């Protein structure tokens, strides 16, 4: 499977969050999908390498390196080496 | 040494947040001085093995799993395995 994906902790209500564990196959491109205005996103590489497209351009992150950006903003997450990239996407919703 | 501790991204003043990757040594031992009150806290094991205690009581947690607790109260991070732990932690501040 291209990607899988995993909550680590169900939705948090009263911090308003979401903790997903997600696994990209070597090759796999995924595009966001539309947020809620002011959605905060993190992106922290877990083991492998992940590339990122943010603002219209790729960024490759290893593993312990992370961005934080606008969710609501399409992006996309792409494999291009040669084994799975394990990532956690934390989303913060506005209040 | 025996803990080493990494900011994965600087104090979020607008989402009162901070992310932390920790590696503990075997044998290694740490005692936490409880946060602010209200203070809410996850750990995510990323490979090897931590122990920790919370309400008094030791448990062990594995790669993928992780818990949410509350900062506020005293707790304790151990590794009793032969290899190192590297964990990662978050701590969402109250608003
Ligand atoms: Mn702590």
């Amino acid at each position: 499977q291209a990607m899988v994906v995993k909550p680590l902790f169900p939705w948090d209500e009263t911090l308003k969050f979401d903790h997903f564990s997600i696994i990209l196959a070597p090759g796999a491109l995924s595009e966001s999908t539309p947020h809620e205005a002011g959605v905060i996103e993190h992106v922290v590489v877990i083991s492998g390498e992940l590339e990122m497209k943010i603002d219209g351009e790729w960024r490759t992150l290893y593993p312990d390196q992370g961005v934080r950006f606008a969710g609501d903003k399409p992006h996309a997450y792409r494999n291009s080496s040669s084994r799975p990239v394990h990532f956690h996407s934390l989303i913060h919703y506005p209040r």
